């Protein structure tokens, strides 16, 4: 009851009994604003006197506005307010669906259905509702059964995918800092606790994001655990329904934040974590010191992260190492990989004699030679003087300070890109036990974001972000009414106007030109500087796409209108940054190196050997569309559970709820259109004869029962529910929304 922990966090307190003199009230309010100029801010009316068509309401100051009955936004009566689906609203508008927010979030109450999709605004508090206790009560208790929950939504797709046999996935999606990382982890939790064993393997599944998040996750100004990269994770299942493997698929790592960290910003956790809490034998054995003294992380500003220990989760990143079982070698190879990287970046070219690039202070250079375990005299001259085939002669390159620093760079990021890669491949490896019959994946990706500076990595987490957002107006406006006329079901068709297919074929449309097939043209183009390539965008479709912008203030940048805003990305040097390119004596230098890892990082064709495009290499943006796409494909394979992420404000900070930032992600997420598909349609469907599974109450039922359709409808009939909420179609039954809930608990 309420004294139980489970009444305390995730259902309504009781109101007061003068509250419910109100709850009983007559009265009619309306949603209004005060400032016609602030879409956003409302502030509750009582409707004094209505005409025909028309509303009069005493603002909260007393004066006496008047608004029409269509574009009029009632208040539900406060009985609703904290109701847990949303579609349970009578007068359902973006106020109202705002305002039953407010509700249960100031009761730290962060889920709530709306329709069959799960909402989870942020807390930025820690919320005791994922203790044990909570997974053991979500355990086969059925969606209505409980309250709003991440665990409850895990539970439907796992019985969904028993039930009905059939793969499943847990599509998560939100702006930056909302908590997908976290919300994923409890689904982890969840599906692990539930279908493991009375486990080894359930341990070792657990311990890969921390894995993951170390190496993978940075501070940004948006959030400071932010996944710089995109994960998929399935977790395979056995034939008789418990886990029996998982597997990793890994995107977009941003490989340059090492090399470079916007003001305040910070670079990937795994560095701060060594120099911070690292053994005295590993420190003097690396050439490490203080982060300061690192030209790779002093830059920033910004060594440290407003409560966290990087000595404590420096412990906690290799706990997780031993548990999957990284050798105590591959462990110290990967640390020292780490040092060299961060001596690398305090290599110091300057102009000797004018010609190329000199290096006077070799300190740094051999500190990162040492680790290595390369010659530091070859990798001296692999990054200064490298070798090319002209014609079919061979020429070393007296490269100059710019390009070779670059070149430093160059390698310094294809170290950690393909370091990352060989974790995960590690990973994989203890976690891929068997191809297995059933699996349910997890979609954790970096979010939409807009910073100051946007560049090519921006674009194409955005990219992900708006393919992903069209994904769910696929599934819950597109084929969600394809099925109603699909079963001549007398529907009228219902456009909500949430399609953004055109900013996705601008970016990656092949016929006409998207944005990353241009990219791909001028990349090959020899010429081709940023000059060309901003004007070969602007020339292309300036005035020719409306969710396209050539500014009258900047000739270096150009603008795209996301489903979440306008972003205007800056171009400079995605030219190189789509080619990648390593030098290739560079990559000679290591093949030869002295360490298994950095070795196994060279030499496995899986890492190091990228795929060829016929004439030339595949580019990045090729790569990844080509990466998205077979994911969105596998997607497709499965039925979706989407849980709509919401930040409350752009500070990072609990219990303050904004409402221009909460209605903006509402808006544009189509929430709100989301639950009127399913207040207006039917969402629950099943074939007729898999309902009669008979109920002992004048009991009729036949299990092979011919003429389905009329061995249904009896039933039906004698439960004397209203047709009216159950119109059914030729092959199965469908109900109203919630209309089939109170229907099936008469078994219960
Ligand atoms: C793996 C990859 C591919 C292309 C990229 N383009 C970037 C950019 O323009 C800025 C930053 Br920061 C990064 Br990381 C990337 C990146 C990473
Ligand atoms: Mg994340």
């Amino acid at each position: 009851d309420r004294t139980s922990d489970y009444h305390k966090y995730l259902k309504v307190k009781q109101g007061d009994s003068d509250l419910f003199k109100l709850t009983v009230s007559d009265k009619r309010y309306i949603w209004y604003n005060p400032d016609p100029k602030e879409r956003d801010s409302y502030e509750c009316g009582e409707i004094v006197s209505e005409t025909s068509d028309s509303f009069t309401f005493k603002t909260v100051d007393g004066q006496d506005r008047q608004v029409k009955k269509d574009d009029a936004n009632q208040r539900n009566p406060i009985k609703f307010d904290g109701v847990e689906d949303m579609s349970e609203l009578s007068y359902l508008n973006e106020p109202a669906v705002f305002h039953n927010l407010r509700v249960r979030y100031n009761q730290d109450l962060i889920y709530t259905y709306s329709g069959l999709f799960l909402v989870a605004v942020n807390p930025f508090k820690r919320i005791p509702i994922y203790t044990q206790e909570m997974v053991d009560i979500f355990k086969g208790r059925r969606r209505n059964e409980v309250a709003p929950h991440i665990f409850a939504i895990s539970d439907v797709a796992y019985r969904s995918m028993l039930d009905d046999r059939q793969n499943q996935s847990l599509l998560i999606t939100g702006e930056s800092g909302a908590g997908k990382t976290e919300n994923t982890k409890k689904v982890i939790q969840y599906l692990a606790s539930v279908a493991g064993r009375n486990g080894v393997l359930e341990q070792q599944i657990l311990q890969a994001n921390p894995i993951l998040e170390a190496f993978g996750n940075a501070k940004t100004t948006r959030n400071n655990n932010s996944s710089r990269f995109g994960k998929f994770i399935e977790i395979q299942f056995n034939s008789a329904g418990f886990i029996s493997g998982a597997s990793i698929q890994s995107y977009l790592l941003e490989k340059s934040r090492v090399v470079f960290q916007s003001e305040t910003e910070r670079n990937y956790h795994i560095f701060y974590q060594l120099l911070a809490g690292a053994t005295a034998e590993e420190k003097k054995a690396l050439h490490l010191a203080g982060p300061e003294s690192f030209n790779y992380l002093n830059q920033s500003g910004c060594v440290d992260i407003k409560g966290v220990s990087d000595s404590e989760e420096f412990k906690i990143t290799r706990q997780a190492m031993d548990i999957v079982g990284f050798s105590q070698e591959e462990q110290m190879s990967i640390f020292k990989i780490i040092a060299g990287i961060l001596h690398l970046g305090n290599i110091k070219f300057e102009k000797g004699a004018g010609e190329g690039a000199v290096l006077k202070d070799k300190t740094a250079l051999n500190a990162a030679s040492t680790v290595f375990g390369v010659n530091p005299s070859v990798l001296e001259k692999a990054l200064m003087e490298p070798r090319i085939l002209a014609g079919r002669d061979l020429v070393a390159q007296h490269l100059n300070v710019e390009k070779s620093s670059s070149s430093r760079d160059a390698l310094v990021k294809a170290l950690y890109g393909r370091l990352f890669l060989w974790l995960v491949k590690k990973i994989n490896n203890v976690l891929c036990q068997e191809r297995k019959a059933y699996f349910i994946g997890v979609l954790d990706i970096s979010g939409f974001e807009i910073f100051k500076v946007n560049s090519f990595e921006q674009l194409c987490i955005n990219y992900t972000n708006e393919k992903l957002q069209q994904f769910f107006n696929h599934h819950m406006f597109k084929l969600e009414q394809e099925e109603y006329l699909k079963e001549k079901i007398n529907w009228t068709f219902i456009d909500f106007g949430l399609d953004s297919q055109a900013t996705i074929d601008l970016i990656d449309g092949r016929q006409p030109p998207g944005i990353l097939a241009l990219l791909d043209e001028q990349s090959v183009f020899p010429n081709a500087t940023d000059n060309t390539l901003i004007t070969k965008l602007h020339s292309h479709f300036s005035k020719k796409n409306a969710k396209y912008e050539e500014p009258r203030f900047s000739k270096t940048e150009f603008g795209v209108t996301h489903y979440a805003g306008q972003v205007m990305y800056e171009i400079q040097d995605w030219l190189e940054k789509n080619k990648d390119p390593l030098q290739q004596d560079l990559e000679l230098c290591f093949k030869d190196s002295s360490d298994n890892v950095v070795t196994k990082l060279f030499n496995d064709p899986n890492i190091a050997s990228r795929a060829k495009k016929g004439a030339n290499f595949i580019t990045v943006a090729a790569q990844y569309k080509e990466q998205l796409a077979s994911l969105m494909a596998t997607l497709e394979t499965t039925n979706p559970h989407f849980v709509r992420c919401i930040i409350p404000n752009n500070k990072q900070l609990p219990a303050k709820l904004e409402d221009k930032v909460v209605l903006d992600q509402l808006r544009c997420n189509g929430v709100l259109e989301g639950i009127r598909i399913t207040r207006k349609g039917f969402p629950n469907r099943i074939i007729y004869a898999d309902f009669v599974k008979y109920y002992l109450l004048a009991p009729n039922v036949p299990r092979d029962a011919e003429d389905s359709q009329k061995a249904t409808d009896a039933v039906l009939k004698h439960l004397n529910i209203d047709p009216e909420q159950y119109r059914f179609g030729i092959t199965k039954i469908f109900f109203r929304a919630g209309q089939l809930a109170r229907i099936e608990e008469a078994r219960e």
